[PDB]
């Protein structure tokens, strides 16, 4: 098959950023990841918004109607399949905040056990193609044993369903991944990718307020003439996981479609103290937003990173141009990856200045992206209209 284009729909965007599922450029994507379900000591998964998730009502829901039913961003990505059939959904479980409540289930048999099955119900019940776990980050030698043990469990779990559905599709099991060496050095990688359908590589958040200097936030590769600007690289991790048994076709590389701020600075790799303003959260912005008034952008090619600066507010944002995407896209293609994934579907802008556009077409255009049909049968759904594969 060919390239993966991958994507967080990120849950609470409905919200102030505006961002409903129905404004996906789905065309344009294979792989929608729905962040993110929280989860119970016990193991048990569970759907962190069922407001936004399940009950809110879109234009096109009765909102009277017989069965029980499903509403909200669900139902509204199951609509999102049935129209682009080649638009595989997964339901994302932990990610940054909600990774502390890992740990403890995954240490007991009992808990992975439950992790699997509620996963799993969740899955075939919300219409899901499959599941992916975001664990930040597995922090010894045990959790990271218990993390290979949770994946063996949700495989198990997805392919004793598939076997129970002999006339339908295997579903997917993915992670998100640490790009920085002191977390994946931890990870039973090798093991861990038996399990895996893909791995998504977190290639982000090299630098941010925790730094000293303004760096690169998700550079390709390291600055031998700056190193400080470049902490971090995309290279450095895609290499290493390569070494330890993971096959490149089956890494899809992670990019920003936000940029990182540091506040009174002289420029990349000099020091900040403070990282300013934001579109939503301080030191963070949206890609739509950028550039911003009176910063000039400069683009560092032969690292592939990119940023703007305001010379006279002396604020840096770290971010990636469609020169750099075309960069990313490129070392994708030169480097048989699996493909590219993003964070977070509401910030990227349209038309010809998409850095999703950028990649895709930079990986030879849709027709070159991995066709893989999505699932849209869900005979044991417990709503009905969606098992009914959503009427009106």
């Amino acid at each position: 098959g060919g390239f993966r284009s991958v994507v967080y729909f990120v849950n609470w965007a409905i919200y102030g950023r505006g961002h409903n599922p129905q404004d996906l450029k789905a065309d344009q994507f294979t792989h929608i990841l729905y962040a993110f379900a929280n989860i119970r000591p016990s193991g048990e998964v569970y759907l962190s918004d069922t407001w936004a998730d399940t009950d809110k009502h879109y234009p096109g829901d009765k909102w009277d109607e017989p069965g029980n039913n499903v509403y909200g961003c669900i139902k509204q990505m199951y609509l999102l399949k049935k129209n682009n059939r080649n638009l595989k959904t997964l339901l994302s479980i932990g990610g940054w905040t909600y990774s502390p409540n890992f740990k403890t289930p995954a240490s007991t048999e009992e808990g992975r056990k439950k992790f699997a099955d509620t996963s799993l119900k969740l899955m075939k019940d919300l219409g899901f193609d499959g599941i992916d776990i975001n664990w930040e980050y597995p922090e010894d030698e045990k959790q990271a044993n218990d993390f290979v043990l949770l994946l063996k469990a949700c495989r198990e779990a997805l392919d004793a369903y598939s076997a129970k559905h002999p006339n339908g599709k295997k579903f997917l099991l993915t992670i998100a991944s640490p790009a920085g060496p002191q977390n994946y050095n931890k990870l039973k990688l090798a093991e861990m990718d038996k399990y895996l359908d893909f791995w998504n590589l977190m290639a982000y958040d090299f630098s941010g307020s925790w730094d000293k200097v303004s760096g690169h936030m998700s550079n390709v590769f390291p600055s031998t003439t700056k190193p400080e600007s470049t902490p971090f690289s995309s290279d450095k991790a895609v290499k290493d996981y390569i070494k330890a048994g993971v096959p490149a076709n089956k890494i899809v590389l992670g990019m920003p479609l936000y940029g990182r701020a540091f506040a009174s600075t002289d420029g990349i790799g000099t020091s900040f103290n403070g990282v300013g303003g934001g579109s939503w959260e301080n030191g963070v912005w949206d890609y739509k937003d950028m550039p911003q008034q009176g910063a000039q952008v400069t683009e560092l090619e032969d690292i592939a990173a990119s940023y703007s600066y305001d010379k006279n507010k002396r604020y840096l944002i770290s971010y990636d141009t469609v020169k750099i995407a075309g960069k990313k896209a490129e070392y994708i293609t030169k480097n048989g990856m699996g493909g590219g994934m993003w964070w977070e579907s509401s910030s990227d802008k349209t038309g010809n200045e998409s850095l999703v556009g950028t990649v895709v077409n930079g990986l030879g255009g849709t027709g070159k992206l991995e066709q893989r049909e999505n699932e849209l049968s869900y005979p044991e759904s417990v709503y009905d209209n969606l098992k009914n594969g959503m009427p009106s």
